[PDB]
């Protein structure tokens, strides 16, 4: 059991296909005690989480609500029992208005919208560290989720630009985080079939949405030396737990690529 | 002459210390017929432009102003005579509330503020692109000003994150600018003491900021294999003018490091 | 146990301060049955390995010897018993003649000598993948030691170049090793005083070179957001064990930074 | 004219479709006094060099020839008149045995051949810099030819490794030419149909060469935001002149991308 002891916060669950779900599962399979946080559809996230191995707490956290952020360390400490601190925080959060995604012209998305995506997808990583680092033991990890925005691509539009700032924010978080002996990292996963995969990126594609298999399976399974599997999230979960473990103890402000090696290949 | 005949629009002039002032001057010397935009202190900017070698038109461009961007389309054409287009555009524009800068803590920066910075620092590259690309001739360049943000650093804080996104946006303009025959690039300059810079370097933004800003400005020259001068703005103006020219016709979505080679060395 | 049941070959031990030795000890601690290789002073190496927490077989491997490579495939299976195969291979091997290193100019190293360093430090990575992939299991892992050569530096000179090579070779091996079910990566470690290093650090390879040394070695702890101490190889000896394990299953051709996060920071 | 009165040494011409040939032509149009260096078939190079828009001195230079480099500064001074110096060096030199190219398996290229490949196409950039830096005026430029080696790719095999070091070397020539006030940069060009393309890459690629070649132009013009045409060598010739002129006066140890901007895009 790799994450034994280790109390870990885990945000961004919505379905049993949602990335955070498998991070949560694999964590529990390795002896982690969890605290999970939801957003908007709580009765529904609630139903989902019972499928996880252990009975685990569920806090509400709209990452745009300044009140939810203040009362966060509060609500958490009362869930793992005061005295005990957090060893891990997982940030699997993202949103971006459909107006700056897929076939909708890049120039046409308004800043009002792109701000919302950037607030949730990237800034919220720093605002969560503010909230949680206090209630964290030294040697514990923060892990956030990233998709390689280092090159531009069709569809991913303004979410590329957001994830691009996520990366930057993550290198500045690892400094504040290090003051407490805590690491801050992102995992750059390949594509995984989840809700956002199909609803956000999927719907904003419209007619040229048959692209999603050409582009993708082209840029990933074809490129990856060990193959990629859009239907298999356990790889990226296994990788997220490695950063939560003590086994990458000198890695911080970094990005790990769980993408089948596809960013290191051109063809 | 170099930019002979070409019609370049240049934004971001505020003083004669400003990067935009030099890009403008060096341009004019090479035969560029200009158009300028300023922001806020228009009468004060009017004074400074008359110091440039030749007289050039001046337009008001609040980059946050929805009206301005829209009419900007026309106001320019009315300024160079309809039946004439721009063969280049320079975006030397930037901002961040003294809270995502300096001694001011990284976490303390409110998103309300971090956004106002990003709106002006990064997004407005796409703003101007959509605004102006219709009145742009094939063969033209768009050149934005950038500061190497791939690594974190003290004080610069949320401006790094904004510059980090501005780079990602640059690659998504490159794609749309490509329709019209235009290249999109950033010149990553090293530091020049200006209105914005020298403010935080004297302790106005804290004594511990001006401290960390020495180590930067000094250690930069050390690394630069051909040296670095905070006071000479001419080489970056010269480099920006090279992209405006006919001489880099295979560069787009890309970044040119005009930093005296500093980013390539470790010590 | 982490490598519980895995049978890993570890090259490159020469003292009890070699990055190798620690990788091997930590690997043994986690339940990994081992096989080792040594070079040159084989008699003294014998002494060293015995101080390991477990008995391990020792093979001779002059990575330049085109014969040693040829038999190596077989000599190993002989050492773990036919019908058994390796679940991991480690490559902590490197060498550069004191002419492309130190007070010695960059220009003065002859190609004869530069090549020797490149044969042992870079090419010899594919050398061993060739020799060993046949006898490797699926799920297996290849890991070799890297030192961040993306930016140039004083003194390291040609070993810098040979790492830039080694980095590229790693991405190719990944393609070939992917055929057998095997990931191939590099742990990019910070500086460790491991004899090899600590030689130049005291004035052996010049006093001005040893000067430029501690400016790096200390410039590191300052940059590293969680700090970095050069006398402790246990953080990196673990990050190697992370890749050998089954917890990094989506990563190949990649480079992991166990450097205390100093490659992410500028200051 | 752009390079008026400047004296420039261009190596590695061998056809009228060689890249160094177009670099020569375009420089002369800008008004440069050239000095060329060929290799082996010096008499045939001579027939080709009269095709140039001017007459210019042609020397013999086997970069693998200890005598040639040794005499090199000599027979150059002699051919531009003494008291005069160089302002420009173009390094357009490359080679790798067919054994480490195309479909010829990667592990099977012997280090014997992989070494010759490096030395010539990589090391030689440093050994020429030594040869000429003495005889260069401050303000000059050394320029190399590079293919983007950051990600791996089919066929380009061990030549990816050479170019992968040709960069690491170029960052060390940068700081030794720093001493003399001279810049050292590489131009990463896109694919351009030349002799080497057809003989070494399309030669060691079997019957399926030319098929991958037609499919590369397509899948590059695609990725390029401003398109790309393999038959036109002009744009990369124009980019290398931009690096010789005064106009990128603060760019050294760096790489300029002349690929139509394809590396910044993923699809
Ligand atoms: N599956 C992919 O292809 C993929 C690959 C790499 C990285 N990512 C990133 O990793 C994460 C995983 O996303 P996913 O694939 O699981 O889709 P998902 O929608 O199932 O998970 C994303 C989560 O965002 C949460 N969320 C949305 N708005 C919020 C707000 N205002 N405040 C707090 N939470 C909010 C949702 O409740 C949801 O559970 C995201 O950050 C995403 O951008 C996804
Ligand atoms: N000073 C340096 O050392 C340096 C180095 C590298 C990159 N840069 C970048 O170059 C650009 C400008 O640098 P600078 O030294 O000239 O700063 P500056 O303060 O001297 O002038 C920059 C411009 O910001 C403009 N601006 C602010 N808000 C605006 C808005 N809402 N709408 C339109 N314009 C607005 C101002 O009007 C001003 O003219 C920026 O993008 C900056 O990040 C500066
Ligand atoms: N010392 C550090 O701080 C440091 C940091 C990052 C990466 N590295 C890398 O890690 C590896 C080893 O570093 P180290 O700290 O263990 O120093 P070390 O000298 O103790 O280990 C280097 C190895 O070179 C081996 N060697 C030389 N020629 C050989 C050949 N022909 N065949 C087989 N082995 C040969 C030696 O036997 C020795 O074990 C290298 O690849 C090196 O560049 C070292
Ligand atoms: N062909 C492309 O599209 C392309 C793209 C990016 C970079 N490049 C680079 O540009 C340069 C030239 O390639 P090219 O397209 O002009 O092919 P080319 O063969 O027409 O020119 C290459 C030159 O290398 C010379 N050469 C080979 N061995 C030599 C040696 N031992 N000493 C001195 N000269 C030697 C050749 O004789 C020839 O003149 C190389 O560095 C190459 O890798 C080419
Ligand atoms: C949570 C969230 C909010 C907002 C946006 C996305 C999102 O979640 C993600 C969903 C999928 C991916 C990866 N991805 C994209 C597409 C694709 C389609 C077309 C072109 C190229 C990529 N396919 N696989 C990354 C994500 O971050
Ligand atoms: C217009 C504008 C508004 C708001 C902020 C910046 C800005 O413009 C810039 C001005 C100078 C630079 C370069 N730079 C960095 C530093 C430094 C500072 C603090 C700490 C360590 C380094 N000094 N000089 C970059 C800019 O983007
Ligand atoms: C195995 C081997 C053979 C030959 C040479 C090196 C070598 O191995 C390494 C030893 C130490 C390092 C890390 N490192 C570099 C320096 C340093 C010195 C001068 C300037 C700036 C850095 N100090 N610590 C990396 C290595 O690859
Ligand atoms: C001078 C020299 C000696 C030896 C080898 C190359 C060389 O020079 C070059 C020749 C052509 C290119 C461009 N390129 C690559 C390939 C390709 C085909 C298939 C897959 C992936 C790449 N096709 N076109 C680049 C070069 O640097």
């Amino acid at each position: 059991g790799l994450l034994d002891g280790k109390r870990i916060l885990v945000s961004g669950i919505i379905t049993d296909s949602s990335i955070a779900f498998h991070i949560a599962r694999v964590a529990q399979e390795q002896g982690a005690q969890l605290v999970l946080t939801g957003f908007d559809r709580l009765r529904l996230i609630q139903r989902i989480t019972d499928r996880l191995p252990a009975k685990a707490p569920l806090l509400e956290l709209d990452v745009q609500n300044e009140e939810h952020l203040a009362s966060l360390a509060g609500r958490v400490t009362e869930a793992i029992g005061a005295g005990n601190k957090l060893d891990g925080v997982v940030h699997s959060i993202g949103f971006m208005p459909q107006t700056g995604m897929g076939i909708n012209p890049f120039f046409d998305a308004p800043y009002a919208d792109v701000s919302k995506g950037i607030h949730i997808s990237a800034y919220s990583y720093a605002s969560m560290a503010k909230a949680l680092l206090p209630i964290m033991n030294p040697g514990g990890s923060i892990v956030g989720m990233d998709f390689d925005p280092s090159r531009a691509m069709p569809a991913y539009n303004w979410m590329t630009v957001a994830k691009s700032a996520l990366e930057s924010v993550n290198r500045f978080v690892a400094r504040e985080a290090g003051k407490y002996g805590v690491r801050s990292n992102l995992v750059a996963a390949g594509p995984i079939r989840t809700l956002a995969m199909s609803a956000i990126v999927g719907g904003a594609l419209g007619e040229e949405a048959g692209a999603q298999a050409q582009l993708l399976e082209e840029g990933w399974d074809q490129r990856a030396p060990i193959g990629w599997n859009m239907k298999d999230a356990t790889p990226v979960a296994k990788t997220v737990c490695a950063l939560l473990s003590d086994w990458l103890p000198a890695t911080t402000g970094d990005i790990i690529y769980a993408d089948g090696g596809a960013h290191t290949q051109l063809l």
